[PDB]
């Protein structure tokens, strides 16, 4: 069948991914459900007893010294997602839209946003069909714009995705997901809206994503050791100890791993050997390797540590309340007004991830770089080709891609530092953790086309190294080459990549080597 | 004078206070011991003839170029010539003192080989009030400015004085009452090849922050003050809701800061029942604007990334960076890897400094809204005193605040700009020293632009409860005492340049408590 | 000395020379003249109380405040004092001095109506040895360093000799036998509301780069003598096929620089007819890699931007970038427009300083491929000499011009980051001045990583033709003879670093000819 997901308070990244990418389905639990009943019947005191709350009886932003009378809330909830509707951009792809719409989910499930159980509901339903509401990726300054187009769609007013990015209009949606319409009751409208939602659900993906190119740029740098006769002594654990960082000591591990049972590598402690005055002279080769296979688990690890850091911060959004007003559980006070919509924090971690990932597309493309180079490879064919060389070229073409891809991750710096002041200068600072979030997605789309790129090289290198049986190639890396053989074939002679390169792609950033 | 004793571990205060010359440094009778033990291994691996880097090899792409015995002492001695080829401004005396202090941890740990004298002369350095005059350019992340750290050692390199007054090396070694350095066996390489320069720079910067971070909060509360802010928006309730550490933490120290105080509001607008005659356009939205109310999730969000920041430095001053290095297991005689490469500082020295900029963001709006009358509620236009238009009091101040921002937002992450070199065996680069340098500058400017808004408060402050700050919290009223200890009030236009430079130079040190 | 004459216009090189104390400045008769006409404007302005911005009104979003004339003169000198805010390192004296010349030569328009006596002070202190010491920080794009410009000029602000040395004020008077600037009606706004700043900054990084520029073709050409280049790749037909004047100019220089050589290769190779014989695997490919091949068209690249650069640079200086401004015709007493808005100076500043980001990426690459033994066509690696591994040569500086590149590229472009302030009357601004300033950073990295190609070809040189430079091109042979005259051979390892900044500062000033 298909595994469920039972929502109360807390839920972690996996199981988040699992419910946007639709590999899960999703439950309220019954504690939540209560939480959420009682917060409803908050919300609807609040409103009956005429208390002065932003959205409930005042216009929105610096319009907000403008009161509003209860007759006219209805219309004053519409306008609000009429208003905001003003995105732009190409829609965010299918696990993204949904990943919203469950990071909304989960603020309300909290119990202090007072939103109905229809209104809930509405939002189960579309986790649980195969369906994701087709927003626009620009226009929020960090996500009014974003959440009012969901709103929409869920109203049968706006385009949906199925699993391909295929749009449905909004009738066709709800019909063949079977959802009902969205009813907005009370502040429904604003509960919807005022979160962090976007950035968060983007962050998420960006997460899951992250750690399968994170696995494949570890068996990669393992199986360039196995092509390039590395030196593991550069990964043993002593050395880890000695500078302790989390993430270093971890890379490291997995290194070894990778080419555990390997008759291609060196494995020898240099200071081991004692010298005498004949071995005095010009060696072949130096005792150690070049940065790009010796420090792996320092440049690794960085990175590692830097996503840690960024899933430690999306794991307290995802499950906090972000949005404004909000309704306070206990009945200490009707209502508290503050600015918990603001996304600094997924826009500050998404810019440091982004910066991490762009070290670690550039190490890859040194990785590929050296692969490819006659006079660093040691012995392999120039740009790994097969057939008569000159008359073939084989991976040369594909390795200035690798280089012009990293190239254009670097043009684009943090979105963070950008804030300008908007709505009336009431808005005087902003997060832009929405655009963050998304600038740090395109990095990792760059990141795993330059991995793909340098996993087809090793594939050829591999066999031009140790045959086509993989002598001596250790289990784990023989797996890995046999995997991709089995959709993309030897290099035999010059063909285009492009596509084959593509393909790869997409299958790494969802799916790591084991 | 305090006295930091140093064994294995020492946090990021004790590292300040010793590379500030605020305590004395002593290497714990457990260190001397280890390191003792390392000294032996080293002399024993020489002694066997281990094929061991900068003992029996070139360095870098030359490291198959095997070396005889008799040539190390030359060897090494060129290594630190070679390398000295650094330019730029001297490092300041506080991060000049931070790196030595930071290679000398890293050799306590016993794996480096150093010898007794060697380390000697490192406590001796930080006992004395001198720092060595090292070039700030010239490393890819820290050989360049170590091997300038060692000629100075040697008394082949100038010193600083407190003052930054420089003295040639063998005034600074008479000054300070230093020995010449005097390398034995690898300690060339022990003293060169670690992130002893971006991990004392990081500490600065580190120690920088935690100040500034409270001028941020002290000045935000003091903002609430002179432009009646709502202080429901800083409730604990709010930060439950969404409880990052950092929020949580800016909200109480907001609330304490105006604790007392009877010119912010205190109630909760929710609490407020509306009636049919109520309806219309008041004077006055039920919230405040951004730069009020959501410090708490702005300056929380910069405060995680220190907390990020920090936790990452502390792993790092505490570890040996250093290749290669010996085992005091004795398993195998030496490890050959990487842990030179920072990496870990450079992602977080870059993280940090986007995190300044943005809280230096907050601030240049603050300063924008007090200061404009159409949104500071009443207060006069630029905080002017005497005849309007003659006076224009902070107009200047407060565009110079935007262009140090403006400034701070035109230079990037440094990380993401590695290029092979060294005839591509360094064909990956951290530029760790280059990022904790840029975030040093953008820390700078952001202390400017709180000493702006300072200024402009101690002003409105006044201007709004009078001189003798009627209805201001206790601690808005010490603030303000403190700083016109110092600094005049504005009863006339008057070149503010200079004492801008003066507070922020405060600002990077003390907090306001 | 030399007498720069200035009467309508003046060239850059005309204003570097007065700016560097090379020329005297002095007024024709025809500037005289329509400066004191423009005076006489002002002060037919003022008796007819005419409605007029700092004569009449407040500054900036105050200028709703109208003024008595009783109070002119105490709201002219509260405007320099509350735009005093600067903050930073003082501009260098060669920089302060051609800010100064800008704001005359905008004066000797005669739109401005400064009196004779304001425009005696500018024109005694460019004849003078001292300039004003300003901050550097402050401005928008440029009132701020401009105010300190007066307080300097009345004696209330600090003075630099040619060496930075700081003098108070009374001494620079003294000294410099500079009478104290009084000013009167508008002088003050008129010293203040332009951009001399960044026109002062930006004419001085056009000089630099021009002879940098000229170092980057003579090493180019230095380099092809060091590598076997071959010259048919730098041939005017290529350039009459791709007509950009910048890639026609660099390949022809590059032409000039290697006539003579009996080092590079000269043959066409299409002229070759190949036979059974010959098809294999040749020992080198039939063309050079791209730092020699492509140089025409990246140095090219570079010509033209700083072609463009310098072309609306020359507008800016002579022309009157004040407000409001009195024409000189009569048609009306005074226009209020925005002539101060240093967009033109910020783009180009901007522009230029990409272009030298990536022409000291091409010298990098040069000094990586040049030092690596694997593509240097058997030189030593890192042009070391004496024995391998116990002498590593050249391998510290080249990875410090890496690091020195890196920290270029972290630093972008300053004019995209406009923030609305003066309370949003200031909606937008250039920040022209900081992009003039950031270019200046990184002309001065790009000096220094020639500097280091420079004493990498002089070794190279040597290495690969014996002390006598046999076939080295004569151009080639007066380089290294010239460097040779200050900087020794590298027999045995040695620190560069101040051997590398010396030479970086010869190179910003003169060229090798
Ligand atoms: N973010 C809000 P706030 O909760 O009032 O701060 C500002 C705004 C502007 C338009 C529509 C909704 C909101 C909510
Ligand atoms: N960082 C080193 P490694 O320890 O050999 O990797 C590279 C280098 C280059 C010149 C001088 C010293 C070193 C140490
Ligand atoms: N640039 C000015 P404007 O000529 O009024 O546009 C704005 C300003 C602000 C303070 C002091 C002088 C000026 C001149």
């Amino acid at each position: 069948p298909k595994p469920a997901v039972e929502l109360d308070r807390h839920i972690d990244l996996d199981q988040a991914h699992a419910v946007a990418s639709g590999g899960a389905r999703i439950v309220l639990a019954p504690p939540a459900r209560d939480r959420c009943r009682a917060s409803e019947a908050r919300l609807g005191a609040v409103i009956r007893e005429a208390r002065h709350v932003y959205g409930l009886t005042t216009g929105f932003g610096p319009l907000a010294n403008r009161l509003i009378s209860g007759e006219n809330v209805r219309t004053l909830q519409a306008n609000l997602v009429h208003f905001l509707a003003s995105g732009v951009g190409p829609v965010l792809d299918w696990t993204t839209a949904r990943a919203m719409v469950l990071a909304r989910l989960v603020s309300i499930a909290q119990g202090a946003s007072g939103a109905s159980e229809g209104t809930i509901a509405r939002l189960i339903d579309l986790l649980n069909s195969e369906l994701a509401p087709a927003v626009p990726s620009r226009g929020t300054v960090g996500d009014l714009t974003p959440l009012a187009h969901m709103v929409l769609c869920l109203q049968g007013r706006g385009d949906f995705l199925d699993r391909d990015g295929t749009r449905l209009d909004g009738a066709e949606g709800l019909r063949r997901g079977r959802l009902q319409p969205l009813d907005l009751s009370h502040r429904d409208a604003l509960a919807l809206v005022n979160g962090t939602s976007a950035m968060t659900g983007i962050a998420l993906v960006n997460a899951h994503a992250c750690r399968h190119l994170g696995n494949w740029a570890v068996a990669l740098t393992a199986l360039l050791a196995e092509c390039l006769r590395g030196r593991t002594e550069a990964w043993a654990a002593a050395l880890s100890d000695l500078r302790p960082h989390p993430g270093q000591k971890d890379a490291a591990a997995r290194l070894r791993a990778r080419v555990d049972g390997s008759a291609r590598v060196v494995r020898h402690v240099i200071a081991e050997r004692r010298l005498d005055a004949g071995d005095i002279g010009t060696e072949p080769e130096a005792g150690q390797d070049a940065y790009s296979l010796r420090c792996a688990p320092q440049v690794l690890g960085a990175g590692f540590d830097t996503l840690a850091w960024h899933d430690r911060v999306l794991t307290i959004e995802l499950n906090a309340v972000t949005d404004n007003p909000v309704f306070p559980p206990d009945g200490s006070v009707p209502a508290l007004h503050g600015g918990n919509f603001m996304g600094q924090h997924v826009a500050l971690t998404s810019d440091a991830l982004a910066t991490a990932v762009t070290v670690l597309a550039g190490l890859a493309e040194r990785q590929i770089a050296r692969l490819t180079d006659e006079r660093l490879n040691r012995g392999l064919p120039p740009f790994l080709h097969r057939g008569p060389a000159g008359l073939n070229s084989g991976f040369m073409g594909a390795q200035v891609t690798a280089t012009a891809l990293l190239a254009e991750m670097r043009a684009t710096g943090p979105a963070s530092i950008h804030s300008i002041s908007t709505n009336a200068a009431n808005q005087d600072v902003v997060s832009l953790g929405t655009i963050a979030a998304r600038l740090c997605r395109e990095k990792i789309d760059r990141w795993a086309e330059i991995l793909a790129i340098l996993a087809l090289c090793l594939a050829q290198a591999a066999e031009l190294r140790c045959g086509s049986g993989l002598d001596g190639v250790s289990p784990a890396g023989k797996k890995l080459v046999q995997a991709l053989r089995e959709q993309f074939p030897p290099l035999e002679t010059d063909r285009p990549l492009g596509q084959e390169i593509a393909a790869l792609a997409t299958h790494l950033l969802q799916q790591s080597p084991v």
